[PDB]
């Protein structure tokens, strides 16, 4: 509502226990303040647990890295970013399983 989705969300893995998540500006609304990056354990493809919200409370943010994962278990993970206008859209889901 106050923005459009980030872009070109992109996951790295990095180890079996962290990821790497980076994305560009929406297209230029209300004025951005921050993104708000929600990952999810999935189990069988349905989500279980509380989702858990990474904040990354600067405008020019383009990247953060999610760490404390649990090896061998997947992971459903959005971005919208925070505005003078409410929350962005967020991006679909880019869905990631860590190594072990
Ligand atoms: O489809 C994959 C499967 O559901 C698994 O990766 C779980 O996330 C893991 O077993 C968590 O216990």
């Amino acid at each position: 509502s106050g923005s459009g989705p980030p872009r070109k969300v992109e996951v790295e893995p990095l180890n079996s226990t962290a990821v790497h998540v980076s994305w560009k500006l929406p297209v230029p609304h209300g004025q951005i303040r921050g993104y708000q990056v929600t990952y999810v354990r999935l189990e069988n493809g349905e989500p279980r647990g509380q989702p858990i919200i990474q904040d990354v409370m600067l405008a020019e943010a383009q990247e953060t890295t999610i760490s404390g994962l649990t090896p061998e278990t997947t992971y459903s993970i959005t971005v919208a970013a925070y505005t003078t206008k409410g929350d962005g859209a967020r991006s679909k889901p880019k869905v990631v399983t860590t190594t072990g």
